[PDB]
């Protein structure tokens, strides 16, 4: 489906942090609390999959972009930081904030 690729594109494109996940989801709920903890709410867009026909197209595709199909996935300005795991040390080794700062999302 074309049609897919381009929904899952839009959602990357048109928002710069963008978090595909699904209902009660333990480690989505974590990285989404994780991001709006650095204030990102009004750039940020969460998608749930589950609640989609297309779920097993939109997880394909987003592991041909990212390597993983799970959900968590997490893109900031089109660049791929991936599952809660790889926020979780971004975070602690301070990646994540340098990734923000050169946004202008934090101080
Ligand atoms: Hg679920
Ligand atoms: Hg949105
Ligand atoms: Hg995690």
């Amino acid at each position: 489906s074309e049609a897919v690729k381009k929904w899952v594109n839009k959602i990357i494109e048109e928002n710069i942090i963008a978090v595909f996940a699904k209902t009660e989801c333990p480690y989505c709920i974590k990285a989404i609390s994780i991001l709006k903890g650095y204030n990102l709410n009004s750039h940020m867009h969460v998608e749930n999959i589950e609640k989609n026909p297309d779920m097993a197209n939109i997880q394909a595709y987003l592991k041909e972009l990212t390597g993983k199909s799970s959900v968590p996935r997490i893109f900031i300005n089109k660049d791929v930081v991936g599952g809660c795991d790889d926020l979780v040390k971004e975070n602690d080794e301070g990646k994540l904030k340098e990734r923000l700062q050169k946004l202008g999302l934090v101080n």
